[PDB]
């Protein structure tokens, strides 16, 4: 899944809405979705995906 890019230094509270995360991801990196993901720090991170799921 190379089509994935983890967001670093991004508000987690905002990730509370799969709508904001994906939206922000595109507006910033212009990906396809960019939903939130739980990493090791348990912090919601937006993973900008540049592909078809």
């Amino acid at each position: 899944d190379k089509c994935k890019k983890v967001y670093e230094n991004y508000p987690v509270s905002k990730c509370q809405l799969a709508n904001q995360c994906n939206y922000d991801c595109k507006l910033d990196k212009h990906a396809r979705s960019g939903e939130c993901f739980y990493d090791e720090k348990r912090n919601l991170q937006c993973i900008c995906d540049y592909c078809e799921y």
